[PDB]
This record gives C-alpha cells, structure tokens and sequence, in this order.
C-alpha cells in the first residue's frame, strides 16, 4: 500500500573505490564536486564514516532550499555499500520512513553505483521520488566529471 521502493543504477567512468570512498568517509566533499545540488554536510554525531554517525544535509531541490538530517545505519565494505536513513527535514514531511543505499560495482573494467531507496508514504496522494533519484543520478555525475 504505502511502502515503495525505487531504484537505478549508472555506470562510471571515474574509479568505483575512490566513488565509495566519498560516501563512506568524505562524504563532506560532495559540496566542491556538486555545489549546486548540495549547499553543505555537517557532521553532527560521532565520526565520518561510520555506522550511526549523524549528518546534515543543506540541499537544493528544483531550486527550493531544503534540509536533511541522516543517520548511517550500515556499511558493508564487501559488497561496497552504505545505508543512510533519513530522520528529519523536508523529506519527513512526506514519507513516514526513508532509507537511502548506495552500492558501488568496483570489480572489473566496469564500474557502477546502484542508487535504492526504501520508502513509505504518509498517504496515497505522496508522489514518488523521482525527483530525488534525478537529483542524485546528477550528484553522481558531477563526482564523475570532477578532475576528468
């Protein structure tokens, strides 16, 4: 009913490790590398890179301001992924619940990162992330490009 679920993933051309290697601990680059998607990263609790350290997230969206405050809930340095779940912001004002996954594909002449969300709605009428998924596609981009 009101769970939902998306994904997408795209191929890099940059390397998959040093990708993953942002995520997971300088994830406060993101800012030089997409500026115009992301305004700032605070760390908030514990430190980078590690499962319950909390983040802030100054963002834009479709030209609207908002902000995210995240807690990382998993890392798995195997299958290079790392979970984010969302707590507050502007997002909660629509899903009741939001946990975000990022996988990187380091393995081989191919790399990828597969972007998931895990989502539920507060009702019906909440519209899908698409709009989010854009959004990040688009970081992802602007992390390829930088320094090619």
């Amino acid at each position: 009913d009101l769970s939902g679920k998306m994904v997408k993933q795209v191929e890099i051309l940059s390397d998959g490790i040093v990708f993953y290697e942002i995520f997971r601990y300088r994830l406060y680059l993101i800012s030089e590398m997409s500026p115009v998607n992301i305004q700032g990263v605070d760390l908030l609790e514990g430190n980078w890179g590690t499962v319950g350290s909390v983040i802030f997230f100054k963002y834009t969206i479709d030209g609207k301001e908002k902000t995210a405050k995240d807690i990382v809930e998993a890392i798995d340095e195997e299958t290079k992924s790392v979970t984010f779940k969302i707590v507050e912001g502007d997002l909660m004002e629509l899903y009741k619940t939001f946990i975000i996954i990022v996988q990187v594909d380091t393995k081989g002449e191919h790399n990828s990162v597969t972007w998931t969300f895990h989502y539920e709605k507060l009702k019906e009428d909440v519209e899908e992330p698409n709009t989010l998924m854009n959004f990040c596609i688009e970081i992802t981009k602007d992390i390829e490009t930088y320094h090619l």
